[PDB]
DNA sequence: GACCACGGCGCC
DNA sequence: AATGGCGCCGTGGTC
């Protein structure tokens, strides 16, 4: 329909690209166009024409940003469909789908979709008309965000590749130990990746008990959850569950990573999905960057492999409890509101009538699954107490906290009205369950109902915190690297370190005040690990 | 080679 | 914390 004319476009004209590949860090451009006044703009050269755009306008903008930045250009992404569409409503996760919804189709071809994305932006925009609260996270947050994640996905991070590679020859000597020795237990070797093969020699051959059935097939369970309550019921279990963890960490971490060593930055880059969630968090693939092991012994040592550049430290951000924060911001609890006022630790006052870093990490466990509507025995079970003293604190624990269930009722309730709850910037998600007649169903949609305003806020926190905290950290020549949803790691050249690590707790801090302080730690390192002080 | 569903599990 | 939110692994299957 548009009327085709000569490269380049007009200025604010919207663009439409095709890449060899989903990751742009990787992708050869094979096409661009831009699209404007009723024109098509198709250039005869996608590469050079780059240096034309001002900006990225229209669908996936991030991805041409991340791809221009990578070609040394500082071309910004702008206005980008997807994410009005996505504040529409989060289940607007692919433009094949916001296409199909908002007026057009996601083909292959540059110029269709230039022309898509202009259109699409008309029609979204035209939608967003009204829904101030939306328009302000779009303004304020989401599509300056955009630019600060097309920034952390050209940097990259630095990876000790040659330490990972001689950790899996390590790694894959100990497997070999552990499967040698459950082979013989089993008395006969099996495909040990097989949790089907694995299935029938525990449960038939070594008529070991079957505990629980998996969700979708209805198979005896081989879980940690299960193995674990075997874990004395024969040798071979505890072998299994060692099994597991290795090769868990082998093939998903130490293999993989080194091998994705970009050949011109030298560091290994994640995409960072902003239309990705139904909360409003981000999402990191490609690989996925916020995953990285951290909690046991192996896994501790595969975080200490990303590391600094020469001459720079890592500077790593963490909100803490961020969520319990934000919910007694929500719900207004004036208790729970004068726990945090009060710089107490509330899972310590529950851990004492429950000091042990064991009786504490015990007694969040509890008040989270309260929080979640776990009843006594549910809860009883799960956790070794009787299920008489697991009622008994959920009472005491409302009683206590009476505005946190009028909260999650409140919210249950104009959830089931409207069809929709809210994060307090008024981010939406649509949750149409909430008034199924199979009970199951409609209870699991409570605990995602009430759980998305509590997550939501403080993805909305967090990114708001990124928006005000990039600009500050150009200006000091330090660099931001990643986002683990309620934690920040930052790259600072050294004698930079110390006050950017100030300033970025204080930003992070104050990015939007509640009823609650916001409290953040900090960490400097040469290693993702170390940066944990 | 690709895709899928699944069970399983890494992080927040 | 993992109840909630994700992305990736190998297996087993298909195309
Ligand atoms: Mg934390
Ligand atoms: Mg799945
Ligand atoms: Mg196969």
């Amino acid at each position: 329909a548009l009327e085709e004319a000569p490269w380049p476009p007009p200025e604010g004209a919207f663009v439409g690209f095709v890449l060899s590949r989903k990751e742009p860090m990787w992708a050869d451009l094979l096409a661009l166009a831009a699209a404007r006044g009723g024109r098509v703009h198709r250039a005869p050269e996608p590469y050079k024409a780059l240096r034309d755009l001002k900006e990225a306008r229209g669908l996936l903008a991030k991805d041409l940003s991340v791809l221009a930045l990578r070609e040394g250009l500082g071309l910004p992404p702008g206005d980008d469909p997807m994410l009005l569409a996505y504040l529409l409503d989060p289940s607007n996760t692919t433009p094949e789908g916001v296409a199909r919804r908002y007026g057009g189709e996601w083909t292959e071809e540059a110029g269709e979709r230039a022309a898509l994305s202009e259109r699409l932006f008309a029609n979204l925009w035209g939608r967003l008309e009204g829904e101030e609260r939306l328009l302000w996270l779009y303004r304020e947050v989401e599509r300056p965000l955009s630019a600060v994640l097309a920034h952390m996905e050209a940097t990259g991070v630095r990876l000790d590749v040659a330490y990972l590679r001689a950790l899996s020859l390590e790694v894959a000597e100990e497997i070999a130990r552990l499967e040698a020795e459950v082979f013989r237990l089993a008395g006969h070797p099996f495909n040990l990746n097989s949790r089907d093969q694995l299935e029938r020699v525990l449960f038939d051959e070594l008529g070991l008990p079957a505990i629980g059935k998996t969700e979708k097939t209805g198979k005896r369970s081989t879980s940690a959850a299960v193995l674990e309550a075997l874990r004395e019921a024969h040798p071979i279990v505890e072998k299994i569950l060692q099994y597991r963890e290795l090769t868990k960490l082998k093939s998903t971490y130490i293999d993989p990573l080194p091998d994705l060593i970009h050949p011109r930055t030298g560091r290994l880059h994640t995409r960072f999905n902003q239309t990705a969630t139904a909360t409003g968090r981000l999402s990191s693939s490609d690989p996925n960057l916020q995953n990285i092991p951290v909690r046991t012994p192996l896994g501790q040592r595969i975080r200490r492999a990303f590391i600094a550049e020469e001459g720079w430290l890592l500077v790593a951000l963490d909100y803490s409890q961020i969520e319990l924060r934000v919910l007694a911001h929500l719900s207004g609890d004036e208790n729970l509101i004068r726990v945090f006022q009060e710089g107490r630790d509330i899972h310590t006052e529950t851990a004492s009538w429950m000091v042990d870093p064991l009786m504490r990490r015990a007694a969040k466990t509890i008040n989270f699954g309260v929080l979640y509507g776990m009843s006594a025995h549910r809860l009883s079970q799960e956790l070794a107490i009787p299920y008489e003293e697991a009622q008994a604190f959920i009472e005491r624990y409302f009683q206590s906290f009476p505005k946190v269930r009028a909260w999650i009722e409140k919210t249950l309730e104009e959830g089931r009205r409207r069809g929709y709850v809210e994060t307090l910037f008024g981010r939406r998600r649509y949750v149409p369950d909430l008034e199924a007649r199979v009970k199951s169903v409609r209870e699991a949609a409570e605990r995602m109902a009430f759980n998305m305003p509590v997550q939501g806020t403080a993805a909305d926190l967090m990114k708001l915190a990124m928006v005000k905290l990039f600009p500050r950290l150009e200006e000091m020549g330090a660099r931001m690297l990643l986002q683990v949803h309620d934690e920040l790691v930052l790259e600072a050249p050294k004698e930079r370190a110390e006050a950017v690590a100030r300033l970025a707790k204080e930003v992070m801090e104050g990015v939007y005040p509640l009823a609650v302080p916001l409290e953040v730690e900090v960490g400097i390192g040469e290693d993702w690990l170390s940066a944990k002080e």
